[PDB]
């Protein structure tokens, strides 16, 4: 699976990316990481999809097996990076699939690339409402150079949700262990800025120039009030659907990869029949 790992120069920066280079019918599946992790979060998902789809995973600036400090940037830049990697690859039509706050990239990608290129989107486990106090606090801590690690530890708590989930723990404790304050502090300001200026993920999605099929697939928050904002948005919007996957953690791509795959396929197959 590092057998698909590549590095290319994208404007200023060298970025790593996964590309299985599969020669198959489109669309391509663009798996989009959230903040301060990389393609390793998708390694099980890649396996499920590897045969039948071409699978691309861009790593953001300063992200990868070897994280590095980079100048400040936000989701608009993540979007340009992703498209530039797609140009270099000669990829025309893609189905993007985001994790958590990678979603801001996904929704702006849908806008900029438009519905012929990007006709649908899948968002995984992305907090649909405006920050509640506990999350607002976590962001506060991530931005603070004295308390960022404390910041991350509280998020890991929420994310594992009282589960001894071996794979998810491995991702958080090992695969993200090399990411420092330059990333985490940035994630904090970019996400906080994103809610502030777009209201919420749902406000941002509803505001698309060309609305199109988007599904939210999630396991947490587990509470009925959260399912209800998702059911109410879906009642109000024909193009929106959701599925509650019932996995243990914030990372369905890791802990229920078969299930995430089944929704990606469904949306892939809908693109294949006009």
């Amino acid at each position: 699976t590092d057998t698909y790992l590549h590095e290319t120069l994208v404007f200023d920066n060298k970025l790593s990316y996964i590309d299985n280079q599969r020669d198959t019918d489109g669309p391509a599946i663009l798996l989009l990481p959230g903040w301060c992790h990389d393609h390793r979060v998708y390694k099980y998902l890649i396996q499920e999809l590897d045969a039948d789809f071409r699978v691309i995973v861009p790593n953001w600036r300063g992200h990868g097996l070897s994280p590095s400090e980079v100048p400040d940037f936000g989701y608009q830049e993540q979007v340009k990076d992703a498209l530039e990697i797609l140009d270099q690859l000669g990829v025309e039509t893609f189905l993007p699939v985001s994790h958590s706050h990678g979603g801001w990239v996904l929704v702006e990608l849908l806008e900029q690339a438009g519905p012929e290129r990007a006709p649908r989107g899948i968002i995984m486990d992305w907090l649909m409402w405006a920050p509640k106090p506990d999350f607002a606090k976590s962001l506060t801590l991530l931005k603070d150079p004295e308390r960022w690690r404390e910041g991350t530890h509280g998020l890991f708590d929420v994310w594992l949700d009282g589960h001894d989930e071996k794979r998810v723990r491995h991702h958080l404790l090992e695969e993200m262990a090399d990411y420092g304050y330059d990333c985490w502090g940035r994630s904090g300001r970019v996400i906080e800025d994103a809610y502030g200026r777009n209201g919420s993920p749902m406000q941002m999605m509803a505001n698309l120039t060309k609305t199109r099929p988007i599904r939210h697939i999630f396991s947490q928050p587990t509470e009925p009030e959260y399912e209800k904002i998702n059911s109410d948005f879906a009642e109000q919007h024909p193009w929106f659907s959701y599925a509650k996957l019932g996995g243990p953690t914030h990372f369905p791509a890791i802990d229920v990869p078969d299930r995430a795959a089944v929704h990606i396929r469904e949306f892939a197959t809908a693109i294949r029949q006009g």
